């Protein structure tokens, strides 16, 4: 369990107020977005957070440059294997954990993100379970 705080994602803005909707059940635990490997939607197929998928909300978005430092924060670091981020759907970079524990508080640094809007998709592969945890980012890119 955990979720990406900084840039914020979809789940965090929920879970901090900082959105302008109601999100229902994901606001009180942003960490738990939890589906099986394999989706590439921003709630992983896990229907009780279909929320996230949905893009005529107003989600608000985060400036940043085109390498910025990403943050995890975990509440159960279990064993990994990859980190992958994905940049509108298609694989950018992966992070080998090697079937390791992550620290609880985690940064990655993101290089080569394209310029203008785009959603990233942080994907968190748990090494020995079937699932992974899902995370999008909605970012502007200068
Ligand atoms: O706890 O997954
Ligand atoms: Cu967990």
């Amino acid at each position: 369990h955990g979720w990406v705080t900084d840039p914020p994602s979809r789940q965090a803005l929920c879970a901090s107020g900082e959105t302008s909707f109601d999100c229902g059940q994901i606001s009180y635990e942003p960490q738990s977005v939890e589906a099986p490997k394999g989706a590439t939607t921003c709630s992983g197929g896990n229907e009780a957070f279909a929320i996230l998928d949905d893009n005529s909300k107003p989600w608000p978005t985060t400036e940043i440059a085109s390498t910025v430092d990403l943050t995890w924060k975990l509440t159960a670091p279990h064993n990994t294997s990859t980190w992958e981020y994905f940049v509108d759907g298609q694989l950018h970079q992966t992070f080998d954990q090697k079937g390791q524990q992550p620290p609880t508080s985690l940064t990655h640094t993101l290089t080569d993100l394209p310029t203008g809007e785009h959603t990233i998709l942080a994907r968190w592969n748990v090494s020995n379970t079937n699932n992974a945890f899902y995370n999008c980012m909605d970012v502007v890119v200068s």
